[PDB]
């Protein structure tokens, strides 16, 4: 359903594939990673 900003830091970013998997996209790094950054 809705979903909003959890709280992700700077550069990172939240977002979900065609498929509807949980990644996340860095604006700086300008790269992509499954690992969350918040638990690492």
């Amino acid at each position: 359903g809705s979903s909003g900003s959890s709280g992700l830091p700077e550069g990172w970013e939240m977002r979900f594939t065609v498929d509807g998997i949980p990644y996340f996209v860095d604006h700086n790094r300008r790269t992509t990673t499954y690992i969350d950054p918040r638990t690492g």
